[PDB]
């Protein structure tokens, strides 16, 4: 395995999980409004629901940059107090 | 899920994957020695594949003190440097 995949099945998964999401949508690529059709009080629950799942603090000035799967999986693996 | 559950599950396959060992004895307690029957021969070729799994270089002091699949996984989640 790796890290980065350890990263992506956690996103995975919060993102599945989340209600307003329809699972069967979701893949390692997915972009929250433009592919799963998130609004903008959707992105923000989502966003928080990934952070507590890494028991991680984003700022919002890059919370806001996250807007797909890839942009939260690239961001969390390079946070070295990510958990 | 969490990172010390993500190397767990990596350092499960690791070990399970190992041709001297019977993966059906393997659990996150497992003791090198005396759960799984190896000698000091396997255990560093297990530490080997560890370090190979996390891209990780275990120096001799640290790779010494690993003899239990607690012992890897305690040792790897804390180590910063990790893949």
């Amino acid at each position: 395995g790796s890290h980065m995949n350890d990263v992506l099945t956690r996103v995975l998964e919060v993102v599945k999980n989340f209600e307003k999401v329809d699972a069967s949508k979701v893949t390692p690529e997915s972009h929250f409004v433009k592919d799963l059709g998130l609004n903008a009080l959707d992105v923000v629950e989502v966003v928080f629901a990934i952070e507590q799942e890494f028991i991680l603090d984003i700022p919002d000035h890059d919370a806001e940059k996250i807007q797909s799967i890839p942009d939260a999986v690239e961001y969390i693996a390079q946070n070295p107090m990510a958990k």
